[PDB]
């Protein structure tokens, strides 16, 4: 065949070849001797200019003026600007295209069918922590939209030679506190124990419930982060109930509507946007399987199983599996009742399959991380399980970055 | 570099040093990860000699006698035979060691905690397809053991340069027929349509049910294959019923007790055993989820869901998930009732975690393929989902080989 990875779907028997992976200029963690695809985090003048040129070239193809006069005049401004300053700045339309392209490029994201519909708020004029807060509130208001969620990103000023970074310290805009107890256990979300404790060191007065919304810790360049409490009425939440298990409501479980990731770096054309929070909507398994059932998260499986009167003393009852199903159903049912957008793992995966086909035609491939794309319950019941995937890093991209502290 | 391997549930880290022993490239490169690919893309005396000495060294090291007269003399024998004849032969105790190690080293196998407990039948004095059948019947009978299943392997004569291979054309020793309809559909197991047709064509009289056991097509070097029908009493089957849903048994479903793979090549010390069928016992998800619920296998989700009166019109009822669970529950129950060995995915993945730990201590690592280890339902509900894994090829190994037609 062709000299590019051959990619097979074992359900359908169909074959494609990824030619896009050719465009990757950044190495992943695998070698011929060993595959490291399952690790979660694997561990410049001419350099900037060349990322810059490539990015501008991508922009000009996307509007189809490749080789044009406008294209070559932009390349020249970018070098001029780097020549005299070490950096450059993006046109507004370049930032919009780049932000959508970073989403499109994210191998781990199963919601990419939506990649073309992203509201980009340009906040590159922001000059204080107070102003970041207003921008974030506006973001949350627009995105939440009383339950009819809308994808969005708000982009704060880029990293700049020898000035401090803009950062949001929280990993998401909405997170529940986790309080370490005398007996070593955690009340709330154990994932958020470090951020919780940071908030307290910075003057936050902590509550003591299981679902306390954290304040944001926002850092403008060369300053200590400042603490901001989110108006409760801006944080839409969904109380959890089950469509037929009437006791489920009695458990007092809830989840917030808006997933908004705030600690990633958006890299476009070599420019680095250290604060660039983005939001979409939830796939139901993120709440109902990982957040509520991981043993290191809320860990509610056994409590639910006991309420369902299952035999929890033996693996072979499938008590875990039965409980997880029902918790997932409650999540979907409750969001539905509340009119808050949510997508189940079947509908998400079907639409990711359609994404794959669309991208096969547009770009000759789609970077995808199979372990993250396949959901955490009912894997082989989804069509993605049966689909081979090629994982690689393209840019623009969202990257992890180290923590500000 | 040596990889760091993190468990995300317990926060523990290990380093894999065993991967340095890999002499054999996988599908990945720094530009792209191809770990989700099922099959490899591709599929002299000095090189045999070095795989040979390496394997001889592994064996003596394993019985402690590394550097003894015996050890040096055995290296000379291997050297003398290769130098003169281009090939060599294993001693039975080496073959036994090498077969156990190949299982040990299989990165896709979740059952490796059992690796040291393997009955090895040496069938290298086999000269006809007639004799392969007898050995195969004895393997089935031994390994079945009236339901108290015992892991086993039978090793037929190695490949030899001058001639065709010994081969078992079937992919397993027990497979159900798949009969294509003139209108595209299939009766029985659509995975087996092609072998089914080969059987008819070599003169099998076909059945017309959903669970007809195939004859074996056994091939001695450079001869047409011959057909052998397995005596029904050797093939232990389990009717499927549900512990509480009485209509479930009405579905007429059943599975065989003995999973015995018969198309993989066993490689030991550079020598290749093209026919080396091996067997153990089932993990219940292999039947319950994949074989019965894959859309391209028996595809019974809908029918179960209908019998359970679930709402089938909408993915967000989680009908697929609920039916899958019950079906896996039926398998486990029916195997337990029939007193036939099986293991559920929770118990299996817990055992594998233990294995990871034994192997860390014994060898500095454990090659494992995360997409194959994590089960096809309730992924994140098992500990393996949260465990990073490093995939690589050690030898002895089980490999794929081309189909003999
Ligand atoms: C429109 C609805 C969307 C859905 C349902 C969705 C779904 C998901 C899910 C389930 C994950 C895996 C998360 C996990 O297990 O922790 C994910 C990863 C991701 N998605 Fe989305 N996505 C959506 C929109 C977005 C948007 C708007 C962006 C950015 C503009 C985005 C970027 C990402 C990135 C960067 C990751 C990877 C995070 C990491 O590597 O840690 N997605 N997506
Ligand atoms: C004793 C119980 C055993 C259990 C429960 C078990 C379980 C499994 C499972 C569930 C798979 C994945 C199969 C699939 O999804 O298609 C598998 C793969 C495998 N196991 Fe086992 N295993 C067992 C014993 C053995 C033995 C005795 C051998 C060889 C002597 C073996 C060698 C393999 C190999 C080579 C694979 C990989 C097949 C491939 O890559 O296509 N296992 N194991
Ligand atoms: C629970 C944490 N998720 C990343 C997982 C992670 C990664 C690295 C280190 C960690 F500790 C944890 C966050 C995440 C990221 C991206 C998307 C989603 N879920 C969503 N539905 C979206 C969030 C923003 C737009 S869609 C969650
Ligand atoms: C269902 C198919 N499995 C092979 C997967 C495969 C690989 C390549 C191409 C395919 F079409 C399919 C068979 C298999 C292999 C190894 C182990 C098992 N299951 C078992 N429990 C055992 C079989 C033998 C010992 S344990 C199944
Ligand atoms: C070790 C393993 O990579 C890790 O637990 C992954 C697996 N797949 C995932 N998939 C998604 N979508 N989210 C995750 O956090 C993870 N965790
Ligand atoms: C494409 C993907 O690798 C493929 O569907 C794999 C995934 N994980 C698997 N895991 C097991 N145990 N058996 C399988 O056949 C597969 N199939
Ligand atoms: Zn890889």
């Amino acid at each position: 065949g062709p000299k590019f990875p051959r990619v097979k779907n074992w359900e359908l028997g169909s074959i494609t070849y990824d030619t896009l992976c050719a465009q990757s200029q950044q190495d992943g963690p695998c070698t011929p001797r060993r595959c490291l695809g399952s690790l979660v985090l694997p561990r410049p003048a001419e350099q900037l200019l060349s990322q810059a040129r490539d990015f501008i070239n991508q922009y000009y193809s996307s509007i189809k003026r490749s080789g044009s006069q406008a294209h070559e005049e932009r390349l020249q401004e970018v070098e001029a600007e780097v020549a005299s300053t070490g950096t450059y700045h993006l046109r507004e339309s370049e930032l919009v295209f780049g932000a959508k392209q970073a989403w499109r490029n994210a191998p781990r994201c199963v919601g990419r069918i939506q990649w073309g519909k992203l509201q980009v708020f340009d906040a590159r004029d922001c000059s204080s922590a107070q102003e970041m807060f207003t921008y974030i509130c506006n973001h949350i208001k627009y995105a939440t939209n009383r339950g009819n969620l809308r994808s969005a990103i708000t982009v704060f000023p880029q990293r700049a030679p020898g000035r401090g970074d803009f950062r949001i310290w929280n990993s998401q805009l909405v997170r529940y506190a986790g309080y370490r107890q005398q007996d070593g256990s955690v009340r709330g979300d154990p994932a958020n124990v470090e951020i919780t404790e940071l908030c307290i060191q910075h003057g936050w007065t902590p509550g003591n419930g299981r679902f306390d919304v954290l304040p944001l810790l926002l850092q403008a360049p060369d300053e200590a982060p400042e603490l901001f409490v989110l108006p409760p009425e801006l944080v839409l939440e969904v109380p959890l109930e089950h469509p037929t298990l009437e006791w489920f409501a009695a458990l007092g479980l809830r989840w917030y509507a808006l997933p908004a990731v705030s600690n990633m770096l958006l890299e476009i054309g070599g420019l680095e946007f250290s604060a660039a929070p983005f939001s979409g909507w939830y796939m139901s398994t993120e709440i109902g399987t990982r957040n509520l059932c991981d043993p290191h998260r809320y860990n509610i499986l056994e409590d639910v199983a006991v309420c369902m009167d299952l035999d929890t003393r033996t693996t072979s009852s499938l008590w875990k599996d039965k409980a997880a199903v029902e918790i997932n159903l409650a999540v979907l049912h409750s969001f539905q009742l509340a009119k808050v957008t949510i997508v189940d793992h079947h509908a998400a995966t079907v639409s990711f399959m359609k994404h794959l086909d669309n991208e096969q035609k547009a770009r000759g491939g789609c970077p995808a991380d199979w372990a993250w794309i396949v959901p955490p319950i009912s894997g082989s019941l989804t069509p993605v399980f049966h689909q081979e995937m090629v994982n690689y890093i393209l840019s623009p991209a969202f990257r992890y970055q180290p923590d500000p502290w």
